[PDB]
């Protein structure tokens, strides 16, 4: 398997069209693909574009 990038929403977002993904603050979104300022997210079995400046990538700096 591969570990995909995951991000945590900093602010909520309402999708502007069917191809975007809405989310609330704190949501943990999996990233399937990147296109400059928009990332393709997956959350609760739904997939759509999200603005990357609404979220913060979760990085593991250290072994647990």
């Amino acid at each position: 398997a591969s570990m995909l990038p995951q991000v945590k929403a900093l602010y909520p977002y309402t999708a502007a069209n069917d191809e975007e993904l809405s989310f609330k603050v704190g949501d943990i979104i999996t990233i399937l693909e990147k296109d400059e300022g928009w990332w393709k997210g997956e959350l609760n079995g739904q997939e759509g574009w999200i603005p990357n400046n609404y979220v913060k990538e979760i990085l593991e700096h250290h072994h647990h």
